[PDB]
């Protein structure tokens, strides 16, 4: 039939994806190749004007990371996928595509730690201004707008209190004003979000998290109607930032996608055990999870979610000293900063990524000194909670 | 010892590289890896403040990208290394790290096409002017810096018909003016040409063919001092292009460069045969070799290179439908856009790449409707004389 | 902790894996290497006489090997496993080590097929002869034993039709009598099945199917005692089939295990929904699945199961022609001849792969006329019933 | 044309490749699949009953390593060829296919120890019975042939000494008496020795030396007749050992070998410069090189190979703790136990693999107790020839 008819979990396996014709193969062949050969002067034309159908050299395209591209369209149901070096290549192909000196942008505050800097040193030495604001109040997006404003750019949940955006609200808003919304979906997945289907233009993901879900790569996508993405590929990733996937990267990523929907469903089921058992502990001040009915912005979630995610916050009492002995005293999570893994990752940004940043600085930045983070793995939810309840016992 | 104690062919084989200290494994192990854990909080922020010795995700850094870096500084003599996605981003990594609104860079018109596209649109787009030059005439490059100039790109031996550039000669130039000079060494190989040894600041090279040599893989490197080499990691790579290498990618271009010094000799003995050919024959009304004595430039080639290179262009009788004729009846080489394989690859720009382009317009650009491009391969020279002497005789 | 410990979930994520020592990377690297190198000759002979801990050539043994290993050792509760390049040179390596000229084997009847060629066929021409009966009844297995007979070999559940073999029972016949019993444990993984804990000796799988899951993955893995264990790796392995597994695969089965438990559970969920529909349709005379109530064998399967598991065998209304048409008519469900994939799979053997085998032979081996074999994926099970309802129909 | 007749270093590059004659790629896709998909149930018969052009499953078949064999069945001027999982399992899919209970075998004594291993313990626990002799003196091989006697089995040049053994003589003996002549030629290459030219009926290689050449892979390849080479893969490697090679594998081996003409001209190169410096050096007792005119058989060696080899094998004075002293202090080569890697290795088979032998033992297999092996490297001669002057001079 057509790939986009079938149920979502049908998808996953086999949107994208067909046996090799020539073979029979049943897996996407690896072509790992950087040259592709003509069979004559006339079919060579034919390609270099972009009429004939055809790959040329895998910066520009290859048949593995094709097959990848189309899947995530299917799944985020966007006309068209491309795939990029990292999930920071695929935010700055997207936006240096979009932008040129003059040109202005409004953002969230709240977003990835690589992405700020990019907007508040990179871009500005270009010519392109940024405007910070609270995306969780519609009317500051609003009122940031300038005549200049070709973008809006959010994240949500957003990091690293899980506080959430109203998508359906924020496209509305800069489309009546003729800019684009631009949505990072990296820490739902399309299984648990759709933004184009709530009116965003563009979506974009790390793949490094939960889409390949392995550990083991890291890479980018970027989805949305054709003529935006034959532009991020013919002018973004050719002649700016040089960000192409690798064909081998493209096939562990076919091959984690697979298990998306099992994943994420047990991800999600873990996680609400574990918020819950965090909830009732007396040396626990907060909880910050969407999935928790006391959440401020629950019935937000309920509307724009399908599940409410891996990934929970959590405050220790005692402050940085407690929370630099609860880490110390975990024997099953791993420290680490990424997320998404088959594995239970923990950190304690205070003591970790954020020591030599001021206290009154980070906590500006919603970042309390008792605040770790938990990407709740594959493993039995009761080990988890086992190692958890020793660690912060001791701690306290 | 000191693996920069060695002769050139140790060199290739043993710099940047060691037995694994965990296992004693002879090769490097392919560290196929997004994160990487931590022993205790205070590891955690040890590391964070660059203080500590280790990494952190992979797109910052790798023990596998890591081998391939130092032994490629080793080779062009430069304190350190940094891989890249791609050529391109090796280039735009560069000089986007380099440059910002109201800065102007010097570069020749004779360079490669997907650079000339960044240089002539995306540049001024932020705010960076650019002026072009023959780069074959030194004076034209001085009589183009300004007061603004950060920069001055050229590439040597040059596309496509193989002329020189100056390099020692060019680099007093910049350096009189106060400006950086950034050498593309893509078509020799550190094996055959040493610009850092002339006087450059800051070499680049697509890995995508000679390093590599094996049609294989797409990417690129930048070689430096070490305070600039930092700067395109933490700020260009980390927060402009996320143009990073995937760790498989590094290990087959690490295994492709063990035979650097072998193929390149190979290369260039099988180029030279074939260029004097082609030399003799009266159906062939020019040839492009640095090696061939009549060549403008041969006693600048004789100082700068110590090979004369894989690559040659040749102008056959009869202009556009004598070279489309040729490039239909060849049998052993194959038609294709790259370079620096294993096996011979031959093209026609005319008919081929540049068929949509005004005949006028190329003309200005170096490119003749009779000119044929060939990269030489590893096959027996006689074989590859045999198939060529057949396709011009049936051509004309 | 120690691994042994955890939960069966906790024991397939994180058994036998570690950071590596070294880096702190989190994923198991990926050791391609043929040789190791010694710091000095007296670490060499240490080496070699087995009394140092280390390797020294892959072939024998090396660390992404020994983890997957270490990990199957855990998940199917015995001592040691070892690692081989195929499911039949896992039973090859075990038979070959075990027997020698003179020795005897007790042998089920329903067994894989080229399982079948090496007992039938290649066992005889050494000296080593075997005895195949109905395993399903217990006494047949008595009554073939000999003096000579050193071990009795069975799978359940068995193809094509799914019956059963009373582990527990089996192994007290074989044991009191001197012999060992080995089982093939490929049909259900450990998630589902542990011979190991019901008397059994020593298991083997095909990782090729469940183990692994995604279609990728050539391999075998045999577990049991550590005194069996050495002698199958130091004769079997090194002296006799030379059958080691590459690094490669044993990193791509680490990567596929991890998600073992959830594949299972949603594998025999959808089974299960699509068995009760079969067993409904007015075109279909029987269906052979083990959760079924009807099964001739339903309560040994309750007790020794804890899953019925991802495969349905089945008989469609009309024989030959009617199965032929069936297969040619579904367009979702793929034709091949394996099984335990994320895509389902599905065969017609009579049509298929026993054409040329005569009917009232293939009667009495199992297979009649209408029989189709159904490897269950993770498709939606609504879009599959849909798939086989259309196919059915049409068919009959 | 046909790659048959093209010069070797073309067929080494070309042979059993072409580009995808779907996509054009260059490089041979990396087919990582264990099944491939039917059209129709009809499609599935015709390839299951071989009459079909196809394939099944990679145990039995697979588009990447089916260019590997065809090339190497090129090189070595046979019919065809077929990969397996190991240079063991090359010899013993062999003789185990050729092979059963109540047959003979007649074996050179100077042959690799895994290999006298299988032929002296497992052969005769299967009821085959094997004679050793000594292969340098053709009336001793004539004098152990019985009315049993299927195979006569060489090595040449051999370990540790590199003696010879006359093929062509050799052949000539077994083919009188109806046996077959197996040869295994790992130590020289298809470049430097080709032994199906001088009339041996089938010969092996481990692909992990010289063919693939870079330290990465674990392999064996098998050429011979087109119906020997069916019998191999239909019963012995499908119904016998299952030692298939992994696609991976052979991907990278087929990477490896394109550089085998160049990589063998400088192993040799490097190794009769080094030979020449050890025969003039006065604690140095003996030199055992092919290409050193003082070697008991120069005159058979310059008839049978077209170069002398990579290989040397010398005799330090001093005994015992002279070699363990030589080996300790060199810094450039590498102790390890392999060879055919780009770098250089060492071994002292006395204090290294042999060092649970008794003196008196070792003896007779040729192994004195000052014996060092040297592998050379691609590195400088100049490098290699200083690090053993320095060592030497230490040692001694």
């Amino acid at each position: 039939s057509d790939c986009r008819t079938y149920g979502f979990n049908t998808q996953i396996v086999h949107a994208g994806q067909q046996p090799d014709p020539s073979t029979g193969a049943l897996s996407t062949p690896i072509f790992q190749t950087s040259t592709f050969v003509f069979d004559s002067a006339e079919q060579g034309a034919a390609r270099f004007a972009l009429e004939e159908s055809g790959y040329i050299f895998t910066r520009l395209g290859n048949p593995t990371t094709d097959a990848l591209e189309k899947k995530l369209a299917v799944l985020e149901r966007g006309e068209a996928g491309l795939a990029t070096a990292s999930g920071i290549s695929a935010i700055t192909t997207t936006l240096l595509t979009l932008c040129q000196q003059g040109d202005h942008i409004v953002s969230a505050s709240a977003i990835y730690g690589c992405t700020h800097a990019f907007l508040s040193h990179s871009m500005p030495k270009f010519g392109i201004n940024v405007s910070f604001v609270d995306a969780a109040k519609p009317e500051e997006i609003r009122a940031a707008m300038r005549p200049e404003t070709k973008v809006v750019y959010i994240e949500t949940p957003a990091n690293p209190t899980l506080s959430l955006v109203d998508i359906e609200t924020v496209a509305g808003i800069a489309h009546q004003q003729g800019a684009l919304l631009v949505v990072d979906n990296t820490f739902m997945s399309p299984y648990c979000q759709q933004p184009l289907q709530l009116g965003a233009d563009i979506v974009v993901h790390s793949v490094t998290k939960y889409i390949n879900g392995h550990g083991d790569v890291i890479g980018g996508i970027i989805v949305g109607k054709q003529e935006f993405i034959d532009q991020a590929r013919f002018v973004g990733l050719k002649d700016i930032t040089g960000g192409c996937m690798s064909p081998f990267n493209a096939w562990l990523t076919l091959r984690g996608v697979k298990t998306l929907g099992i994943r994420m469903e047990r991800h999600c089921e873990n996680a609400l055990k574990i918020a819950r058992f965090l909830e009732g502990h007396p040396s626990i001040t907060r909880v910050y999870y969407p999935g928790l009915s006391s959440h401020p912005q629950y019935e937000l979630g309920q509307r724009q979610m399908s599940l409410p995610g891996g990934i929970i916050s959590f405050e220790i009492a005692g402050g940085l000293e407690a929370g630099r002995r609860m880490i110390n005293s975990v024997e099953l999570c791993l420290l680490a900063v990424s997320l998404g893994d088959t594995e239970t990752l923990i950190q304690h940004p205070a003591s970790m990524t954020h020591s030599p940043v001021a206290p009154e600085e980070r906590l500006k930045a919603g970042i309390t000194d008792g605040l770790i983070r938990l990407s709740v793995g594959l493993e039995d939810p009761e080990d988890i909670i086992n190692d958890l309840e020793h660690a912060i016992r001791k701690a306290t």
